[PDB]
């Protein structure tokens, strides 16, 4: 026997918000005497957009578009009712985005026979971002990692050690290679340690 026919569709969300896309919010209330201006406020101040009032409905509601941002946005946006001599309802809201950049700490020099110690962290993002190492175009095996809670983001944390005693008495150079990385993306920076004697 025939089976009815196939329907597809596209399912809008579950998504957290990304790095910079299109991101609309809203804010309702229902009228009451007199007619309350309604705004939306990011960082206590009142942004600058427009609220439309139904007037079959009395429904007044402001709607704020906006391309998300990794700076913000793992802040909050408020709403406000007002009425002369204030109903308020904030919102929290998650962006994901990748590490901008990462920062190595170290000796630019460091004796032969003896060995040295790479911190690398890098710059907040969300989520957390995973450190690896590349030493002399060979990855190494991954260190245990501190994470950090800042505003707006996770910091991620590293040590590695180099050792120059495994390496031959006319090795000049180790290249240091750090590198964070989540599901939005990845970010590498290389130190250079120059062997003296
Ligand atoms: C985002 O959507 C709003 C309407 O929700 C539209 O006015 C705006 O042009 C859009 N921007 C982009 C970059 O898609
Ligand atoms: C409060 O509301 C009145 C009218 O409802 C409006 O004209 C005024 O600008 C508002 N003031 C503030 C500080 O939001
Ligand atoms: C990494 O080294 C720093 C010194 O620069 C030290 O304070 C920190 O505790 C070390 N962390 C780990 C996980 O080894």
């Amino acid at each position: 026997d025939p089976p009815s026919d196939p329907t597809v569709e596209i399912l809008r969300n579950p998504s957290a918000l990304r790095s910079g896309d299109n991101v609309t919010i809203a804010c309702s209330v229902t009228g009451g005497n007199p007619p309350p201006d309604v705004f939306w406020y990011h960082e206590n101040k009142r942004l600058q957009s427009h609220s439309t009032l139904d007037t079959r409905s009395k429904e007044i509601k402001n709607i704020y578009s906006f391309i998300a941002s990794q700076n913000d946005n793992m802040a909050e946006y408020e709403c406000r009712a007002n009425n002369s001599r204030p109903k308020r309802k904030a919102m929290k809201l998650e962006v994901n985005y990748p590490p901008a950049s990462v920062e190595l700490f170290g000796e630019s020099n460091i004796r032969y026979g003896s060995s040295a110690n790479i911190q690398c962290k890098s710059l907040p993002s969300n989520p957390a971002s995973q450190i690896t190492w590349i030493i002399n175009g060979r990855s190494v095996p991954t260190p245990t990692q501190r994470e950090f809670v800042v505003e707006n983001g996770i910091v991620s944390s590293s040590n590695v050690s180099v050792h120059s005693n495994e390496l031959s008495v006319e090795a000049h150079q180790i290249n240091v290679e750090c590198m964070a990385t989540n599901p939005e993306g990845s970010s590498a920076k290389q130190h250079v340690i120059k062997i003296i004697a």
